[PDB]
């Protein structure tokens, strides 16, 4: 059958079209195929899947939690893994990247400018805001406003700029897709690189995906929880938290989870890491982290009928619930 993949905005749509075309060039007419459904935000994708208008979309773990809530109740079916095929990692590190010598520690973030990957995402929001919660000025609810008040300007993609204007000060409109150049891991990093923000809440691989030369990376550092700074290569001993890997989600009823796995498992063999000169699942000339994360090395099938809370784990679920 055909898996209707939900692509968010034009860059992902282009990659999705290529995914469909290349799969059809190596997969038999009776094999798994992919169709593309374009949406403006992951939120529209979640709704589309619940409404039987699409079948699959890859989501950051914080969003996987949101997708599980009523009335969507989507479930994780295929997880990304990082690191390498030999040593698959079903988690990653949330870090706070800053420029060398900017003069401030984690406990001095008040009044600084922040670059977030997006509202509700693991490394860019849930983890850092959860750690800074008590530092935020009262009233702490709504959370978005308290965060806007704490920093002196930010970019929080997907936030409502009408109600929380300061959250889009660094990226007018707070676009929830790659149409917003400061959206996502690499978008938040660019926000820091360009000088718009003072800190970028991203993952441990982010700076390495954007600066190939160590000499350039040496101009950046990481904020550690003990209020000290360390080189970007020392993230294992200077991170905010470890979080679950991104996962493809689907409906619980008539969700096609078996076909989604068949599609992706065959796809990673044909177009996975370093497999093809024609197409790549984990990179693209059209942008970074389109459909799947560039840092992913493959996919693993989620255990039978597992729901979001169980997949995420008690530690991360507690982190989200405590923040809220
Ligand atoms: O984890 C995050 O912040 C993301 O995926 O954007
Ligand atoms: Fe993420």
């Amino acid at each position: 059958k055909t898996v209707r993949w939900c692509a968010v905005s034009e860059h992902e749509a282009t990659k999705c079209q290529s995914f469909r075309d290349h799969m059809k060039s190596v997969i038999p007419s009776d094999g798994p195929s992919v169709a593309c459904v374009k949406k403006a935000s992951y939120l529209d994708c979640i709704r589309a899947i619940a409404a039987n208008e699409a079948d699959a979309v890859t989501l950051d773990a914080g969003l996987v939690y949101d997708a599980y809530l009523a009335p969507n109740n989507l479930k994780p079916v295929v997880a990304e893994f990082y690191g390498s095929k030999e040593d698959p990692q079903t988690f990653y590190y949330a870090v706070a990247v800053v420029k060398k010598d900017s003069g401030f520690q984690m406990n001095q973030l008040r009044g600084k400018k922040s670059c977030h990957t997006g509202l509700g995402r693991s490394a860019g929001w849930n983890i850092p805001i959860g750690l800074l919660y008590c530092d935020l000025p009262e009233p702490r609810k709504p959370l978005e406003k308290a965060v806007a008040n704490f920093f002196s300007g930010s970019c929080a993609p997907c936030a409502d700029g009408t109600d929380f204007p300061q959250l889009c000060q660094l990226c007018p409109g707070c676009g929830c897709s790659t149409l917003n150049q400061y959206f996502g891991y690499s978008g938040a990093f660019k926000c820091l690189k360009d000088g718009a923000g003072d800190v970028a809440f991203v993952k441990h691989s982010t700076i390495f995906e954007n600066l190939a030369n160590k000499a350039d990376r040496d101009q950046y550092e990481l904020l550690c929880l003990d209020n000290t700074r360390k080189p970007v290569d020392e993230y294992k001993d200077c991170h905010l938290a470890q979080v679950p890997s991104h996962t493809v989600v689907a409906r619980s009823m008539g969700g096609k989870e078996d076909l989604i796995w068949e599609l992706l498992n065959q796809a990673q063999e044909h177009f996975g890491k370093d497999k093809s000169k024609e197409f790549q699942l984990f990179s693209s000339p059209h942008g970074k982290d389109l459909l799947f994360k560039d840092s992913a090395h493959g996919f693993l099938k989620v255990p039978p009928r597992m729901d979001a809370k169980m997949y995420l784990g008690y530690e991360y679920v507690t982190a989200i619930r405590n923040l809220r």
